């Protein structure tokens, strides 16, 4: 969804970093 990885960390648990956003299972968080 709107999970960002600007700080190098996501709020959503088990989310992968994809600066400046976050993805999980190949899908945006």
């Amino acid at each position: 969804a709107g999970e960002t990885c600007v700080g190098g960390t996501c709020n959503t648990p088990g989310a992968t970093c994809s600066w400046p956003v976050c993805t999980r299972n190949g899908l945006p968080v």
